[PDB]
């Protein structure tokens, strides 16, 4: 079989809490093409987006998980949708096994200089993707924190 892959999964504060509790990662129809590339044994790195504004919160790496199921479809509600796409259920999912929850959480901005997948060290922040593959060496840098 193919080698294990490492996936950065982009989520928000509310859904991180759901992922942490239910140990399930899910994406919307628009991104099923990416999650379908996931397989048992792969690792998911949960990225919690920055909170901009006066109540600033840095972008966080909240934890790492092991994928323990093939991608399945389930529309039972578990995640928090947005007001503009209120009927979103993030039906494409995978079961997870907790590997490590970072305490304190990893401030992603502090890792920028050493992350190989981030080639633009100055402008990286600005997405349009729910999942991003990353190299084993970046996974190691993270999970070893």
């Amino acid at each position: 079989m193919d080698l294990m892959a490492y996936w950065l999964c982009i989520t928000n504060e509310d859904n991180w809490k759901v992922i942490k509790e239910k140990k399930i990662w899910g994406v919307a129809e628009r991104y099923k093409n990416t999650i379908n590339k996931v397989k048992v044994g792969d690792k998911l790195i949960i990225y919690e987006i920055q909170r901009s504004g006066k109540d600033y919160k840095p972008p966080y790496i909240r934890g790492v998980y092991e994928v323990v199921s093939e991608v399945y479809k389930d529309s039972s509600k578990i995640f928090k949708p947005t007001p503009r796409n209120p009927n979103e259920k993030f039906p494409y999912r995978v079961k997870l096994k907790e590997i490590k929850v970072f305490e304190p959480p990893i401030n992603f901005k502090e890792l920028i200089p050493k992350l190989k997948f981030i080639t633009n060290k100055k402008r990286w922040s600005g997405m349009g993707k729910a999942m991003r593959e990353i190299p084993e060496e970046d996974y190691k840098l993270i999970v070893g924190n």
